[PDB]
Order: structure tokens, then sequence, then C-alpha cells
């Protein structure tokens, strides 16, 4: 399988999914001096109103909390999207002390996680068939910085002892995700992958350029969770992300001035 180990991280990948190497990749670092404000990018338009969220589980990589994707009850429009894409996944990549934990970095700070809610678009049926397309996903990654509590990251802090270790899951019902989101909506986009095995080229990327506050013990919490499963020896999962690919000849274009 795979981590982010010296012996199975980001550097192994490749093996397996040889598209590690692509031309496409993600997480990228987003160079404020070179991104590109684009006038005729639209606003971002979230519509979570009827989200209906499922499970959280601790995968043994991170957390993520599913959602029910049967229909158009949580979809993001707008931006650079064309059509309606449907939340099913929400995971948190964080690190192991407050200097470090997102993917995307800005100007190569790296911010204290990132969250990631994977949508996929509609004229494809499904996820699995989405993974597929270039223009399968639309992904908003979130940064998180130290801050004021979050009322939407403590819904899932007084969850995280429950999928302590890798395996474990816990209904997670009536969760709305617009908890999870900063006072701006505005943006960087970019064509690129999934951070994650199997690494598919298939995401339309939306950071948000305003990141979300943690508290300090919320923070502390969510470096709580472990990697191994149950009755293995402790390693917590902690610094869960993966580095800047390279950008190659991609452009990151901004909906700010």
């Amino acid at each position: 399988h795979w981590g982010y180990g010296k012996h199975n991280g980001p550097e192994h990948w490749h093996k397996d999914f040889p598209i590690a190497k692509g031309e496409r990749q993600s997480p990228v670092d987003i160079d404020t001096h070179t991104a590109k404000y684009d006038p005729s990018l639209k606003p971002l338009s979230v519509s979570y109103d009827q989200a209906t969220s499922l499970r959280i589980l601790n995968n043994g990589h991170a957390f993520n909390v599913e959602f029910d994707d049967s229909q158009d009850k949580a979809v993001l429009k707008g931006g650079p999207l064309d059509g309606t894409y449907r939340l099913i996944q929400i995971h948190m990549h964080v690190g192991s002390l407050d200097g470090q934990g997102s993917e995307h970095t800005v100007d190569k700070k790296k911010y204290a996680a990132e969250l990631h809610l994977v949508h996929w678009n509609t004229k494809y049926g499904d996820f699995g068939k989405a993974v597929q397309q270039p223009d399968g996903l639309a992904v908003l990654g979130i940064f998180l910085k130290v801050g004021s509590a979050k009322p939407g990251l403590q819904k899932v802090v007084d969850v995280l002892d429950s999928i302590k270790t890798k395996g474990k899951s816990a209904d997670f019902t009536n969760f709305d995700p617009r908890g999870l989101l900063p006072e701006s909506l505005d943006y960087w986009t970019y064509p690129g992958s999934l951070t994650t095995p199997p690494l598919l080229e298939c995401v339309t990327w939306i950071v948000l350029k305003e990141p979300i506050s943690v508290s300090s013990e919320q923070v502390l919490k969510f470096r709580k969770l472990n990697f191994n499963g149950e009755g293995e020896p402790e390693e917590l999962m902690v610094d869960n992300w993966r580095p800047a690919q390279p950008l190659k000849n991609r452009q990151i274009k901004a909906s700010f001035k």
C-alpha cells in the first residue's frame, strides 16, 4: 500500500501509480507574484443547503467525511466550472506543528492544515467514472491557520476519539459543510490531480485565498489520530501531506485582484 513514511511516502508513489510524475500533478506552490488575475472568472456557487453527510472514517492516511451524492443536494457550480459537481468527500491534511500541514503552499508558506472538499462532475454519472476524466472533479482546498475556534471543525473534533485508528468510522449525519468555509470565496484555480493515490489528473482545483481559523486546542486534537490500526504501535497521523509538485507549463489564475 502507501502512506507518508520514509518507506511508503510521496517519493515511492510513482512505482504503483506512474502518473505521480505526470504533467498535471497536485498539490503545487501558488506563487502570488506570477499567478494571473482573470477578470472573467465567475464567482464560486456553493449550494450546501440539503447536504447529507453519512460517516466519518480514519482511512489510515487521513480521516474523511463521506456524503450522499445520489442527487444534487450539495453541489459546487460557477467559478471556472461548467455544469454541476456533487460533494462526496471531505479530507483533512495536517502537520505535526503549526508551520506545516497543507499540501498547496502560497509563496512557499505551508498552512497548519488543508481541507479538500472533493466534488465530481454530474455529466460523468459517478465518482469512479469522473476520476477518469480530465474535468471530472472540482476540489475545494481550504487552508487552516491557528486563530479562533471554528464551530464547523468542532463538530469533527468531538468525534475524533471514535476514529482514533485506521479502519474505525462513525455515523456523521447532520454535518453541515458550510461551517468549513471562510468568509471570502475568492480563490485560485489551475488543472491538477488527486493528491493521494491514484493521483489521477482529473481535478479543476479551486484553492480558497482565505484560510479558515482553528484554535490551538482544535489542531492539537487533530494531530491525535493514528495512521496505525488498533493494537499496532502508535504512529500519529501527522504530516500526511504530499509536497508541491512541478507546475510544468500550467497557469494558476486568481479570481481576485
